[PDB]
Parts: structure tokens; sequence; C-alpha cells
């Protein structure tokens, strides 16, 4: 039977089932006021699927110059053609190779650049903005989005959306690395998985994706959604409550010290965006600081709602295209205020 919603993370995460249901706000707003993230699927069924394919981005924009990041060692690959990224998205034998002769796990940096998404891609902009869930919160002019309504005493978000494009992490050693490192945003955000690429050549990558999700602390219901082979898993997230940010900073200052970093006692390891919390660091955070997070597997068409101030990190399981919009809910406006 069709249902309005279900629970993940042992009851701690709301999962809404119908992205366009006008009653979603009634269930959403209680979880959101408590500082929890929220998951919505089925957003892929609302989109024009031909607009969000890697082959179309290559054909239409392939000649633009970009930088890439090597996710395994953070090296920057400067001033290459965006087609050099898109043509290896799902075919491993087309990927740029590191000096060891291995195909690289790459992230496309700042593309489209700054606030240019709407200008470069007006049909994609329309298709996304018209199908965002919780539209009173997430649209530029939604009645519960204060972005356009606030004075300069508040940090306002950039004009979005922003697109996040990266290959999936592959090996047992890749389990300890992030696609996006631990950081926080002063605005709220919704992140939609619009495309998941499951590769070929080295296309027998069944078991290590399962081990990554299990070691990632994914709940029993999430594990049932994986065993059921009906939906493509894109990325593993860890999200922490905004109120736990300083305890995470204390852990990371202590680990930096143990590892011989030489850092002023006030320096901000979350703002540095230099850490990924692996299985060891997540266990230590729980045991030594009493901090529990949310381990979330974002499937194709899942929209992840990230509360303002909530530290978070992303680990791609397969090749992903994600599109994110920032907004300012009245529930969390304190996080962007410039005084006390
Ligand atoms: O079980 C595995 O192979 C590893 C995890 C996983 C789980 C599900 C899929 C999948 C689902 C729907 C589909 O059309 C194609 C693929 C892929 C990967
Ligand atoms: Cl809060
Ligand atoms: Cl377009
Ligand atoms: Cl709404
Ligand atoms: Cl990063
Ligand atoms: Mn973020």
């Amino acid at each position: 039977s069709m249902t309005s919603h279900s629970w993940l993370c042992d009851g701690r995460l709301l999962c809404l089932h119908d992205p366009s249901n006008k009653n979603n706000w009634k269930i959403f707003r209680e979880c959101w006021k408590q500082g929890q993230p929220v998951l919505v699927s089925g957003v892929h069924k609302k989109l024009k699927s031909e607009l969000w394919k890697p082959e179309a981005f290559s054909q239409e924009f392939g000649d633009q110059d970009v930088d890439l990041v090597n996710c395994r060692n953070c090296a920057i690959i400067s001033d290459v053609k965006v087609r050099d990224f898109w043509d290896g998205f799902e075919i491993i034998c087309k990927r740029l190779r590191s000096e060891d002769g291995q195909p690289m796990v790459l992230k496309l940096k700042d593309w489209p650049p700054g606030e240019d998404f709407r200008d470069m891609m007006p049909t994609r902009f329309e298709d996304l903005m018209e199908n965002l869930p919780l539209p009173e919160y997430t649209k530029r002019d939604g009645r519960l989005n204060l972005a356009s309504r606030l004075p300069s005493y508040f940090v306002r978000p950039d004009l979005g959306p922003k697109m996040y494009n990266a290959y999936g992490l592959i090996t047992a050693e890749d389990r300890r690395v992030g696609t996006t490192n631990l950081h926080l945003d002063v605005s709220d955000a919704v992140n939609v998985m619009v495309y998941v690429g499951i590769p070929i050549g080295e296309g027998a990558h069944d078991e290590e994706v399962l081990k990554t999700i299990d070691e990632g602390d994914a709940d029993e219901v999430t594990k049932e959604r994986i065993h059921d082979h009906k939906e493509k898993p894109g990325a593993l997230w860890h999200i922490y409550a905004a109120k736990d940010a300083e305890k995470i900073r204390e852990l990371l200052r202590k680990v930096g010290e143990e590892q011989g970093q030489e850092n002023p006692p006030d320096h901000d390891p979350i703002h540095d965006q230099s850490w990924y919390l692996d299985q060891t660091l997540r266990k230590r955070l729980y045991e030594e600081y009493g901090v529990q997070g949310w381990a979330i597997v974002q499937f194709l068409g899942d929209a992840v709602f990230i509360p303002a101030g909530a530290p978070h990190q992303v680990h791609n399981l397969y090749s992903c295209i994600k599109v994110a919009e920032d907004f300012v809910s009245p529930e969390h406006v304190k996080h962007c205020f410039r005084l006390t």
C-alpha cells in the first residue's frame, strides 16, 4: 500500500514518500523544528529524465575549461575540458589515469561556476525549481523562505542551484576518504540525486558497496532497501545535529595533535573542510563525546534536507549528479545572524 511516510535511522529520520503532496508540511515541520534532517524520494519521477544524463552535459558543454580534484589524495588537475570528466563518468576505461596507471576517482570542481547555473542551463533550472519538495520552504519566493526578506545583519545564501558531480569511490582504501569532507553551512539546503551512474569494465563492484554501507552504520531498514534491487544507491552521508558542532571540533583538535599537526587551540577543523570521519573517528565521537549522527543512503530521486549549522560529509558509492538549493527557514534563522 501507498503511505504518506516511513521512518529510517531507527525512528530518528522522517522519510516522506510523495514529493508533491500538499500535506507534507504537517509531518515535516515538527521534525525540522527539532533540528533533524529529512529525506523525501520519488523526485526523479517528476523530472524530464533526458535533461539529467551525463552524455547530454558532454555534448552541450564539453568544450568549457574546468579544474578537477583527485578524491584519493586531493591533487588539483588544472585547466582541462569538461568532456574529459563526463566521458569517463560511467565507462572506467575512458577515465584520466594517475602516475600508478590506475583510473582516478574525480570530482568536477565549481561547475557550473559561481551562480551561473540559471544562465547556462535555463530548461534544467525550470525542471528542478518546479519539482522541489516542501515548496513554501525551498522556492526562491516561498512564504517560509526568508532568504529574500532579511537585512544585512543575516548572512544571505548565494543564488542557486549548485550542481555536484563526482565519480564513485571504489576500493577498501577508498572507504576512509570523502567525496565532500565534513563542513557546515549557515543556510538550510535541499540536495536532490538526479542521476546515478553504475559503471562497466570494472563493472562487477557488488560486494565493496555493501561493505561500505554496513561499516557506514546504515540502519536495518536502509539495508533492506539495498538488498531489494529496485533502486540505485548514490551516496552515503553522515549528518550531525548543529548543537554537537563544538564537540566534533574538540575531537578533531585532539586527533590533529595526536597526528603531529601544530594548530592554535581556537582553530576551526570543521571550517577547514579537511577531515572525513571514517569508521574509527565515528566510533570515537560516539564513545568519548556522546555524539550520535544520522547515516543516510541517498538513492536516485532522494532529496536530503540539511539543517543550518549541521556538520555533514558525503561519500559517493557510484557516480552521482546532485543539485542543491539553499533557503532560510524561520526555524533555523539564528544560525545566519551576525551578532552575539
Ligand atoms: O547489490 C548490488 O549490486 C550493490 C548495491 C546496489 C543495489 C541496487 C542497485 C541497482 C538497483 C536498480 C537498478 O536498476 C540497477 C541497480 C545497484 C547496486
Ligand atoms: Cl537549530
Ligand atoms: Cl538547459
Ligand atoms: Cl511546503
Ligand atoms: Cl571537500
Ligand atoms: Mn554542504
